[PDB]
């Protein structure tokens, strides 16, 4: 009984029904849509009481079994970027996903019409990150086809396995046809199979020099032929494989200054057949899984979903002050834990005649402000509600909680406590990540002190308190 320490009497009994199930042979179920290992929790009367969330089975841990989650398109998100909005690319072109040119026009309404051509659907510039991947794909199809019709670069294409010659397209989009068939000699090499001699050549470049990062990433996925480059980079601003303490971090923020829109999660342990073992451990008898359990909700969909119907059909104004009221709950957590994922699909819709429920909580909790504002944004602000300012509801039971010493102190040590469960805890990085959330901690106070809107909070300049 690995649970018999739990904090929560409810929530225990929760964990006993679902090992009562896992003793009869009612294991929990893979689900199948996701990046990463999920499993419905069953109980002995086979009922979902749960969603179980393995540390080695998360995006890039050692036993994640959905491998489509390693492709061109994650890749070229991490080395290139993802912009669900549109913008204009290093030399002034509108442009939209990861470096899709809508239009050489300076006319923004020509890359909107053309941006809707593409989609399919009227987008007002605005995508989803499902629809930047199709759009991606696409790309990748035409920059193959001319790789093929290329008399220097086909032969080598033929010859790659699939891992490498995602990093032979990797380097056509960044440099184009003509760049890559300048390598002359690592070509050569690559489609000899001398992954070291062809190394050597693509480091002594003006690549390599001048997008060294970028660079090395490529040239040891050719050394390799895995995606190891690409693992446990953590967006540079995560610590690599501890979702399952975001998402019980997330519920712990959420549980002090009742929120009440993230469902109970905790970190527990289960052992289940059903999960990806390695060798060694399915001949012995299973050891357990650590990860994160949260209780499972219903009725519920994708907010995307709802928002569109709610643009088209708007709500009555008692709902709509309380869609905005749950909508102010989500601006708080995710500001406080600073969410570098929360996109409008993350977070889920009931239609208390309206529910929000926080789900997905597993890419919170930085060490480090992004570099990049714009790489990790908060997706909410982007819709119209944020600019509605903070209620006077949201500020007098928030303002009273954040402005007191003991209580952010509390939440540190709670924290600490969580956190440090993890193998690869560091008290330093640990230190960092608190010194973020003071500084959000400090800035949603100044702006519920002076009555500012979502729209505005995300604009304040991120700071740490040291
Ligand atoms: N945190 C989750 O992962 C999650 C939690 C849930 C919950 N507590 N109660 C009900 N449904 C849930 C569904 C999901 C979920 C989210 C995205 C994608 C998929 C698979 O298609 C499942």
């Amino acid at each position: 009984e690995m649970n018999a320490f739990l904090d929560d009497p409810e929530f225990a009994d929760i964990m006993l029904r679902a090992e009562q199930a896992i003793e009869v042979g009612i294991f929990p179920e893979r689900i199948s849509q996701g990046s990463s290992g999920s499993y419905f929790v069953k109980d002995p009367k086979r009922k979902i009481i749960g969603v179980f969330k393995p540390k080695s089975e998360e995006p890039y841990g050692q036993l994640n079994p959905k491998w489509t989650k390693y492709n061109i398109f994650e890749m070229l998100r991490i080395d290139e970027g993802l912009r669900l909005k549109i913008y204009k690319d290093t030399e002034g072109y509108y442009t939209i996903g990861i470096g899709h040119l809508l239009t050489k026009s300076p006319s923004l309404n020509a890359a909107k019409s053309e941006l809707d051509k593409a989609i399919g659907r009227n987008t007002n510039g605005v995508i989803t990150k499902d629809e930047a991947e199709k759009l991606f794909n696409q790309d990748v199809d035409a920059a193959v086809r001319g790789i093929l019709r290329n008399a220097k670069l086909k032969p080598v294409y033929d010859s790659l396995d699939a891992v490498r010659r995602a990093a032979l397209i990797n380097m056509v989009f960044q440099m184009g046809e003509t760049g890559v068939a300048g390598f002359t000699n690592s070509l050569r090499m690559l489609q000899q199979k001398r992954w070291d001699e062809a190394a050597v050549n693509l480091a002594k470049s003006r690549w390599y020099n001048q997008t060294p990062n970028r660079a090395k990433r490529v040239i040891t996925t050719f050394r390799t032929g895995t995606w190891d480059a690409y693992k446990n980079l953590g967006r540079g601003c995560l610590i690599p494989n501890q979702g399952y303490l975001s998402e019980a971090g997330a519920y712990l923020v959420d549980n002090k200054l009742h929120l009440s829109i993230v469902p109970k999660t905790k970190v527990v342990w289960l052992v289940s057949e059903t999960f990806n073992y390695n060798a060694i451990d399915r001949a012995k008898g299973l050891p357990p899984k650590i990860g994160s359990f949260q209780l499972f909700v219903e009725g519920y969909k994708e907010a995307e979903y709802w928002l569109r119907k709610f643009e088209a059909d708007p709500l009555p104004e008692n709902i709509r002050k309380q869609f905005q009221s749950q909508f102010e709950r989500l601006v708080i957590l995710d500001y406080i834990i600073r969410n570098t994922d929360r996109g409008n699909d993350n977070w889920l819709v009931r239609y208390f005649l309206i529910k929000i429920a926080a789900i997905d909580n597993g890419l919170a909790f930085p060490f480090k402000h992004p570099d990049e504002w714009r790489a990790y944004p908060f997706h909410w602000a982007w819709l119209p509600q944020a600019k509605v300012p903070f209620s006077e509801e949201i500020r007098n039971l928030i303002l009273p909680y954040i402005s007191d010493m003991n209580f952010v102190q509390d939440l540190c040590e709670d924290l600490y406590e969580l956190f440090k469960t993890d193998k690869g805890f560091d008290k330093a990085t640990f230190e960092s990540q608190m010194s973020v959330m003071r500084g959000q901690i400090l800035n949603l106070t100044q702006a519920l002190r002076d009555g500012k809107s979502p729209f505005q909070l995300v604009q304040i300049p991120c700071v740490i308190v040291e």
